[PDB]
């Protein structure tokens, strides 16, 4: 079903890292094992993820950014951020303070931060 | 050198679990991948391990216990607890309050706790 | 992918100086081309860089120091030195003999040395 | 032969201050009377000077430093420190502990210390 | 103000000798440069001087003796020992043991000692 | 006069090892052939030995330590380290960094290091 | 209130030894009378001790060390060194020159010296 | 001789008080005035090292007498003195960012952070030691 | 009503310390201010107190112990431990593990611990 | 054999005070521990005691005075002072200057000083 020590959720497998890497570095790592920097597809999936971070209080990268075009948030799979996800941003976010182009789970919601900072991350890939 | 996302350290590879299991279920968990509930061999390893645990703010099992003979602490690989390690016990520990036969990393040093408790754990195995 | 004559490794481009500068002037220099005195983020990157220095038979500065607080090493970007990386110090280091607050690649590992010395250096910057 | 209260020794005059100034300030204080922070030119001079300090147990500055080039000790008159003077350093000196660039008479030999500290000093100049 | 390396205090310059001489050679010494073996006036001057020597860990002569009249103490110039000053003698002085007719600074107070002994001295003179 | 491939110098035979052992092992190793971890008795000897080390730039053990009394360097034959040998320590040595109680030829002089570290060594015995 | 000859100070009794022992032996010594190598816990107390030591002109051990982790000072009762207490180190201390892992009252402040040295010591324990 | 009042901390000629209650920046300033003290104005690196650690070990965010209230971007101590360039290294990474308008300084972990002045936080009072 | 920075609660003034001392050093501390190391008299008081420590998550001393008579817990004011309060100990407490004769607030309840350990403390006294 | 921190020397145990008491008060102090202010009975003993006061440079009382009969020295136990010992007085002692009727170890020998002065002291008694 899911690789050793990965967590199963609705037909998908997730891996909450223990190391901290910058955003692009997080991507090549999920790459190595055939997974993707978690792209959130549904409210249910988001609650589950947000809880994985919330419960351990770790800042975690997700596969969402506005690197290509400031203000225009897009998932690593290319799908644009849906208006129905705005609610997930923490108050005042995304504020792009000092140029923040990457989304992370922070507190009970999301925050945009500098993509060069080292954070925990989550990989995702289809279950067996 | 090491399996994906394991930490390489002085000839060995270490894995910090994301899940929490009681002591015994951890032992069997490490076997599933040809590893073992961490057994500390050197002072240098203790410093490394203790710090990683402390940094992660997580209580973590180590492959040590006095289950077989109260007061007598023995590693899972058989080797006995040397006197040069007794120093790593937290102040007052081991206390066996409520009958604690398994060892964990607690803050600055070691602590004995109930084996039935689910905690994070660490697997160890030699590098390639 | 990488500026002219820079090496490309796991998403980043490293530059091995041919000049020798003191630790500080080695930082100001990577700042002249939007680069940073190499900060080792992973073990594989450490192995790569160690090999680079070792085979060139050169003593080279990395972006690490304990100038701010003796005995507490920090990378030039603020990040702290992880517990696992301490295995890279050469046997006996860091010893601070003669007051050493800057790190370098020496043989198979790291060594603290006087920051006033001119050594080779390595810049780093994302692809 | 020597200014009132100065001391004579081998065609030269020496002034042992009763006040304590930092290294650089000791240097200017000597020029004020056309003298130079003691630059040692011979073994006998060293014995004599070292003895002017041991008798009173006073840590005293001399015209020697490595301020310009760490580890490169040179006298104020610009001449380099001779390998034959290596023997005067106290055991373990110079050790630049916390950055020490100025030499002083300490105990039976020399020690390097912080140039900004106040110490006694000795001026030297030719006798009439 | 004061000459090169002479300490200043209440409109007067004081010189702490680097050499030791007997009481008489000391007076003559101060006269060489038209000065006098320090004669105290105030109580601060005393506190000042007593400190100047207590610090330098040196027994120092002063212009006070009972040479011309055992039991009767007069200053080099002519003034006499005042009842207020008599509190400055250390516990149990002057004792005149072995015939002591000259006063020196000793620890926190004064002591009478043999005038033939070579000790450090202090000259005094008019400021600017 | 001397064994095969040993060096002769002023009535003595010297053997530069090929292996690297800790300090005590080097000691026991020299006895197995009736020699001794080199104890230096004269300046000429010291220059001869230092050269045998400088040539190939190899760190080498000598029968000298301060294991018994820190700061008190003693040769293994029992004789104390004469003050006239002080000049042989490299600059800043002996510094006991991390507790170094064994002496080795290092570069152009001597240095103290950890006795548990394996290095080359030299044996001494009189000629035939 | 206090055993014979011990000194009372703010609820506790202190014993200044007349004998000199190395750090460790000093620790055991205090234990034989149910006391402990003085662990300072207040500015007023630090002043009390620094004075006794200073005035008695004796270098004295206190129950403080960085033997466990270089650069990290800890009292023998396991407690850590408070931030405000770093002001008590003599200028330039701690320097660890020659490898110094034990604290001693030295003059106006504290200095780290080699634990193998014999020095005087101070025991502490509560009054009655 | 008690260089400092009961339960106050003596450090290099001064007395310090780590509060147990939380107050907005202004209420803290006034609070220290009650006992003849002042919201901690830092004068040296060592004082800074001392205070930063006290704050960290206590796991509490704590106000210091510094702000850019009167002039955004320009920081000043409550005693009129300006923020010397040598103290800029003390700001945490990315700070002061002024997010949501922040004009008051606090001890946050390893360094300094600007936060909203109305927030209730612990604070530290300072004043010189007694005559003795 | 209450002293500066002290907390008011139904006719009583309480002081939460930021310093940590052993049980006795705390008693003598509340004495310096005519205060008493807190003695609970009511349940509303207890709930209010447990909260102080509960929120700041701090181990805190109280004037309660079984020092005089192991097993017999008596407040510092003399009063006994009403069978009513008993409900406050945490499961398994007091276990007197390794001889614990002092009470402190721990988590949601109480626990006995070693009187020699340094914890935060609370003073108390009637409001003027 | 000897009390804690007491020195053993041929059958007896001696104590060196850290406190300074007048001669009488020094007598009552030794009685309190069933001891007597050191009364020398042999040469060796004396040689050993002089060193004790010689190292520390402390003026130390001994059980010897000529109070009841000026010029006639007797030990506190009664046994009059023998001649052999009289070779221990320092030059010019006893000089009964200002009327001194108590012996003290001073420098390399003995001296008579005022009994009302506070000085260090030694107690004595056999072992077991
Ligand atoms: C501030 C800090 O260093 N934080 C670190 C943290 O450090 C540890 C942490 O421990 C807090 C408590 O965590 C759990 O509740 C327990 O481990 C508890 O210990 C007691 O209870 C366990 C059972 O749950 C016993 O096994 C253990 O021996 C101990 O027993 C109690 O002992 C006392 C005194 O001897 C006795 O009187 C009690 O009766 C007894 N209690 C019971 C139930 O029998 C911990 O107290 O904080 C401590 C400082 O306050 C540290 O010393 C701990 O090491 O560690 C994490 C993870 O490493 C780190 O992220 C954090 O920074
Ligand atoms: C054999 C090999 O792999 N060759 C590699 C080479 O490897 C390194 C090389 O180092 C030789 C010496 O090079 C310089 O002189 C120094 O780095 C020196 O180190 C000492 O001195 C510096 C200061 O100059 C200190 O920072 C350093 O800590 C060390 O100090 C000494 O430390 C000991 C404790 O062990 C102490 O006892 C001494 O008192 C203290 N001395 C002083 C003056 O304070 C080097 O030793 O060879 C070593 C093996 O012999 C290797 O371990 C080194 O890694 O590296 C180059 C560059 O990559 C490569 O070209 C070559 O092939
Ligand atoms: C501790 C301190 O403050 N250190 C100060 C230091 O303090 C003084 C120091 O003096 C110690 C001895 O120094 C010399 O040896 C003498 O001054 C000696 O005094 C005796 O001998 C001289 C003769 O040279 C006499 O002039 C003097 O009166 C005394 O005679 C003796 O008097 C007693 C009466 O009580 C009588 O019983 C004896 O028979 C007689 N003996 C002789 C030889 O005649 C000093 O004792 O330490 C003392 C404490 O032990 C202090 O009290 C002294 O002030 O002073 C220096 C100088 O400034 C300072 O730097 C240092 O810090
Ligand atoms: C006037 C006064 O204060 N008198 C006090 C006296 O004060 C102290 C005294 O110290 C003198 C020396 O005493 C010992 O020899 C040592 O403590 C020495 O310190 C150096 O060496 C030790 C190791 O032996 C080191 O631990 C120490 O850090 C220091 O190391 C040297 O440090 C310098 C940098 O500062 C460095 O350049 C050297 O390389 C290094 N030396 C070595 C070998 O590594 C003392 O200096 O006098 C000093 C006057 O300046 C005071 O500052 C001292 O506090 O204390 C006594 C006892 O309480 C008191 O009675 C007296 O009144
Ligand atoms: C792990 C550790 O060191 N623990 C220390 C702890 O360290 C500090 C702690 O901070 C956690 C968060 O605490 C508060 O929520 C805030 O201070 C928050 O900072 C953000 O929010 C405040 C306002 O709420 C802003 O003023 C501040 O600038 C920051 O803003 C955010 O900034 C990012 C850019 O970096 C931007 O993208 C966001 O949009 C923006 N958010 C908002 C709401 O505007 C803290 O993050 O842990 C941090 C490490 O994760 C440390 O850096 C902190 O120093 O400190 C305590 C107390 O000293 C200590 O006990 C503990 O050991
Ligand atoms: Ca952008
Ligand atoms: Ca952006
Ligand atoms: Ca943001
Ligand atoms: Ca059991
Ligand atoms: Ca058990
Ligand atoms: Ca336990
Ligand atoms: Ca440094
Ligand atoms: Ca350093
Ligand atoms: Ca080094
Ligand atoms: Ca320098
Ligand atoms: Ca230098
Ligand atoms: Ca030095
Ligand atoms: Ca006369
Ligand atoms: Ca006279
Ligand atoms: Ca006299
Ligand atoms: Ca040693
Ligand atoms: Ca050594
Ligand atoms: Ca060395
Ligand atoms: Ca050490
Ligand atoms: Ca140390
Ligand atoms: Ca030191
Ligand atoms: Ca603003
Ligand atoms: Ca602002
Ligand atoms: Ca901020
Ligand atoms: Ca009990
Ligand atoms: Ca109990
Ligand atoms: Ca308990
Ligand atoms: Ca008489
Ligand atoms: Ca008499
Ligand atoms: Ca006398």
């Amino acid at each position: 079903p899911c690789p050793w020590e990965w967590t199963f959720f609705q037909g998908n497998c997730y891996f909450m890292s223990n190391s901290q890497r910058n955003w692009h570095d997080s991507i090549t790592a999920c790459k190595e094992v055939g997974a993707q920097l978690v792209v959130i597809k549904s409210a249910e999936e988001q609650n589950f993820l947000q809880l994985q971070s919330s419960r351990s209080n770790r800042f975690t990268w997700m596969g969402l950014s506005d690197l290509n075009q400031e203000g225009t948030w897009q998932w690593v799979d290319g799908s644009p951020l849906l208006p129905s996800f705005k609610q997930y941003w923490n108050r005042g976010e995304p504020n792009n303070v000092g140029e923040e182009d990457c989304a992370e789970f922070s507190g009970n919601g999301w925050n945009d931060d500098k993509c060069n900072l080292a954070k925990f991350w989550i990989c995702k890939k289809s279950a067996a």
